């Protein structure tokens, strides 16, 4: 389930040695977003509402505000902040260890929807060196 990875990986990430924190809380906002916009697509608006006020403060105000206003399908297909996030790749840059670290991570925990989630909506730049 959607929520309770999201948890999982926030939980171990907020673990993590200070020195991949800085390269792995990016990723919250951007998934948090698609588990909100996945919530609304499975017309589940009321769990989509919650889960947004829970986490909307773990990371951006400006574009939460906008976001908060999107309860429903249409809402996502008439904004188009909306409607480009959902169809179009987030870039995220990340060093090679805290890559490694999390893929690690979601691969142990089969965490398979997060990993749907960064091959079809994620754009990581790993640097190497």
């Amino acid at each position: 389930q959607m929520e309770t990875s999201y948890v999982s990986l926030k939980t171990w990430i907020e673990d993590s040695l200070d020195l991949f924190k800085n390269d792995l809380l990016p990723l919250l906002y951007p998934l948090f977003i698609h588990i909100y916009f996945d919530l609304i697509q499975q017309n589940k608006t009321d769990e989509a509402k919650e889960f947004f006020e829970k986490y909307r403060g773990d990371h951006k105000s400006e574009e939460i505000k906008q976001f908060e206003s999107i309860y429903t399908v249409q809402h996502i297909h008439e904004n188009n902040f909306a409607y480009t996030f959902k169809n179009s790749k987030y870039h995220l840059s990340m060093g090679r260890y805290a890559f490694d670290l999390l893929i690690n991570f979601l691969e142990e925990r089969n965490l398979t929807y997060i990993l749907k989630i960064l091959n079809q909506h994620l754009d990581i730049k790993v640097y190497v060196g």
